């Protein structure tokens, strides 16, 4: 299932649990210096013909450490299976002027597994 | 204070609910009637930087509710901007669970702007 | 309807020509209109669209190189044009720039931008 | 090292042209001959030599002389040299739709493409 220790392709660390109402939680680390909360939603009863199970969660790029004025929603589906894996596109958008908000908005692909990359 | 608390309204008719909390969260409900209210959750910068830049934050809501479930997910990523004409600029993912066959077409991408009067 | 001049909500200005089955050719540049602010551009359209009531969907590509300015990056927006009521033609981008492969996470950026014949 | 034929994971072909000038030119056949319709697209004709890739775009209209899906793909991306030579895009893909049905128009994603068939 969807609760666990996952790791995306550059070695950053996602800590979820899926609650039975549809909750997601965790932390996120890119040690707990690098360490962020994490909240989200998911389809608690997903579809029976072969699909996978739709999800998303954010991450607000502030600690007690450090704040680097931004977040990342992931938006994706879980995909069970001999290697489960969870398929996302996100969106990380940064606090801006009105001026600079074009550039405000990065998008990216993330797969996350339960095996580390070296 | 950070200002996002409270009733928001889109371009297309739709109505988000929310409260920012002091620990960065985000929580509420997104409608159009019950059978159209769904649970959201998120987080925000708490912490904005004070040189005029917005707050950056995030929110998903999953498609499912006690009388529906559309086996679906959207993710809303932007930044809060504050003024008298206060708004929250959002782009949003939302992804279907779809079979790995049709995973190409799980996704549609669009942009929502949120205001506090209709 | 498409071949004309448009200019987005930051006022770029968008000079594209629709050619007989699908061709979208022309020019893309900065209000300000110098020309180390000019780009060429080039994409398709569907030269035979529903008559159902439908828009017409459509794409094209700015590389953000000319003789004057590199900026290692390109830009593609992805849309419909819709006739009538003043036509616009709505569209979603991918600015994508030459990273590193560490760095490659962050090389694309992402937005939205409407078109009309209007500035 | 972008001219000549790219292969995706999904049976997709296209055969390309990098012009001296910057553009992109070729076909994209969706299906390994009803199947193939014209491409076109930029890139940077004078990449750095710092160890960066080459920024491109290209798209594609999905009508031919046999059928019209009243749709349109751009894929926006960069192509990385080497002995293992990549393209690695994201697109979006919008259809033809009514004003009502206009927030459902675009799928987004990403596809990468090799040299190796």
């Amino acid at each position: 299932g969807i609760t666990g220790t996952w790791y995306n392709q550059l070695g950053a660390t996602f800590i979820v649990t899926a609650g039975a109402d549809g909750a997601l939680t965790g932390t996120y680390e890119s040690n707990a210096e690098s360490r962020y909360v994490l909240t989200g939603r998911y389809d608690s009863a997903p579809a029976t013909d072969g699909s996978g199970t739709a999800l998303g969660w954010t991450v607000a790029w502030k600690n007690n450490y450090r704040n680097a004025h931004s977040a990342t929603t992931w938006s994706g589906q879980y995909v069970g299976g001999a290697e489960a894996r969870i398929n996302t596109q996100w969106l990380l958008t940064s606090g801006t002027t009105e001026a600079n908000a074009w550039k405000s908005t990065l998008v990216g692909h993330d797969t996350f597994t339960k095996v580390k990359p070296s």
